C-alpha cells in the first residue's frame, strides 16, 4: 500500500533515503495488534481514529485528552493519515494530567495497569505500549517499564528532549525496553534528542504532523513524537509475524537504516526505524 503526500516521518520509516513523501506499508497495517498510548489520553472521537481508539483508564477526573500530546502520539501510532499502523487498536491510559504532568506513582500504576489490562483485550498479533513521557532517573519507573516489557508488551519509551545522555532519565534508561531517539527530515539527530548507549533506535521526531484535540491536526517535535513511530512500527511488524513483543525492539534495530543519521554522538547507535517494506 502507498499513502501519497504522507507526513515526512511516515515516508521516512519506509524509505532507505530521506526526502521522499510516500508511505509504503503492508496493508495488514497492524490488524489485530494493540498499542497502549500511556499519556494525556486520546480524543477517541477524532475522525482520524475511525473508532479504533478508546480510553481504557484515567487517574484524573476525566479521561479526555485536555492536552493534545496523547492524541498526537496516538495519531502517529495508528490514525488513518498520520499513523504507522493504520489498522491497530489504540488504548489510552491517561497518566498525565492535561498540563502533561503526572506523578511517577501514577505513571507506574499505569504501566502495571497495561500489563494486566492486555488480558482484557483482544490483541492476537501482540501488544505495544507507547510511553511518550519521562523525567529524571527513577529505579521504580524503570522497573515498572521492565515489568511491562517482561509481561509481554513491547515498551517504546522516549529518550527525552534534554540533548543529554538518557542514562539520567526514566523510563528512558531502562535497558530492557526500547528507548527511542528523534531525527529530523534531513536525517540529522533531532536537535533536542537525548542520546547514549541506552538508546536502541531513532524515529522521526522533528515537526511531526499528527492528530490534535478538537478534531484538528498540528506539527510538533520531541522524542515523544519519535516513540509512536516505533510503537506503531512494532505493532505493524508483530501483525506481519516478523517479530514478537520480547524481540521487537531488537528486530527493529537489526532491520534499521544504519549509519544514515548525522550528529549522532560516539557511543550512540546510528539506527533509524525502517519498516523494510518492499512494494
Amino acid at each position: 500500500a502507498a499513502q501519497t503526500n504522507a507526513p515526512w516521518g511516515l515516508a521516512r520509516i519506509s524509505s532507505t533515503s530521506p526526502g521522499t513523501s510516500t508511505y509504503y506499508y503492508d496493508e495488514s497495517a497492524g490488524q489485530g495488534s494493540c498499542v497502549y498510548v500511556i499519556d494525556t489520553g486520546i480524543e477517541a472521537s477524532h475522525p482520524e481514529f475511525e473508532g479504533r481508539a478508546q480510553m481504557v483508564k484515567t487517574y484524573y477526573y476525566s479521561s479526555r485528552d485536555g492536552n493534545g500530546h496523547g492524541t498526537h502520539c496516538a495519531g502517529t501510532v495508528g490514525s488513518r493519515t498520520y499513523g504507522v499502523a493504520k489498522k491497530t487498536q489504540l488504548f489510552g491510559v491517561k497518566v498525565l494530567d492535561d498540563n502533561g504532568s503526572g506523578q511517577y506513582s501514577t505513571i507506574i500504576a499505569g504501566m502495571d495497569f497495561v500489563a494486566s489490562d492486555k488480558n482484557n483485550r483482544n490483541c492476537p498479533k501482540g501488544v505495544v505500549a507507547s510511553l511518550s513521557l519521562g523525567g529524571g532517573y527513577s529505579s521504580s519507573v524503570n522497573s515498572a517499564a521492565a515489568r511491562l516489557q517482561s509481561s509481554g508488551v513491547m515498551v517504546a519509551v522516549a529518550a527525552g528532549n534534554n540533548n543529554a545522555d538518557a542514562r539520567n532519565y526514566s523510563p528512558a534508561s531502562e535497558p530492557s525496553v526500547c528507548t527511542v531517539g528523534a531525527s529530523d527530515r534531513y536525517d540529522r539527530r533531532s536537535s533536542f534528542s537525548n542520546y547514549g548507549s541506552v538508546l536502541d533506535i531513532f524515529g522521526p521526531g522533528t515537526s511531526i504532523l499528527s492528530t490534535w484535540i478538537g478534531g484538528s491536526t498540528r506539527s510538533i517535535s520531541g522524542t515523544s513524537m519519535a516513540t509512536p513511530h516505533v510503537a506503531g512500527l512494532a505493532a505493524y511488524l508483530m501483525t506481519l509475524g516478523k517479530t514478537t513483543a520480547a524481540s521487537a525492539c531488537r528486530y527493529i534495530a537489526d532491520t534499521a537504516n544504519k549509519g544514515d543519521l548525522s550528529n549522532i554522538p560516539f557511543g550512540t547507535v546510528n539506527l533509524l526505524a525502517y519498516n523494510n517494506y518492499q512494494a
